[PDB]
């Protein structure tokens, strides 16, 4: 009923058919992740819910907003809260093999649409300590 | 130090302060030349009230640093209920994450908001943080 998202799922199932790395432990602890961000509110809110749709062994955050970077010139830099139109959301993994199946499944997702899916951005992350979701 | 009217300071600036002696310890890099985004530390439990007033002291403190707002985390093992797929669903529980030019520094600030919040009432005492590290950095706008 949402042929949107399900496109999107479809397209990432495909590409992570591709390789079988195992997505869970006995553990169980989000050790891992990806961080995706840039491209639109709307295109980012969508890949969200097609990463739903493939993968229920990830959790998800919502999307929210970035921060600034630097600043050229001699000053003044942002300050530390102000947050910037580009959105992100994570995706908590068990492990960190699979967030680099998952990060790569992205990249080459989003490449193959319109502007601005393709300049949506992935960067595999690790939690030293994990995190204790709910 | 410096006292507000009538002999007290909100609780953000306490904890800017606490974490600036904290931190004082420890004379670490927190920039690099190149600049990049490649650390952090997530912040996440307590309460909404509790972790709005660590990120707005964390700010004041660091001005190294850049932080996201507060969103929430969805569930572990076996969510809650909802008409969505699992992975989306939200619980009540808030976090934020603080982007960091260096690991070392996000070590650092780690064990400080550690140390802090265990010197604090409940619900900020529950508050729990670790270290992240992003393989290819972020690019922040
Ligand atoms: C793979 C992907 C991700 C996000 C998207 O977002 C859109 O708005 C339209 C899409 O075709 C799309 C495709």
């Amino acid at each position: 009923s949402n042929p949107k998202f399900e496109n999107i799922a479809e397209g990432l199932r495909a590409l992570l058919a591709r390789s079988h790395v195992e997505r869970t432990t006995d553990e169980g602890t989000w050790v891992a992740g990806v961080f995706v961000y840039g491209g639109s509110k709307t295109s980012l809110y969508n890949l969200r819910r097609g990463t739903a749709l493939a993968i229920p062994q990830c959790r998800l955050t919502p999307l929210s907003r970035l921060p600034f970077g630097m600043a050229p010139g001699p000053g003044p830099q942002p300050g530390p809260l102000r947050e910037s139109i580009v959105c992100y959301f994570m995706v908590f993994l068990q492990t960190h093999i699979f967030a680099e199946v998952l990060k790569d499944a992205i990249k080459d997702l989003v490449m193959t649409k319109p502007a601005p899916t393709c300049n949506i951005r992935v960067t595999v992350c690790s939690f030293d300590d994990g995190v204790d979701l709910p």
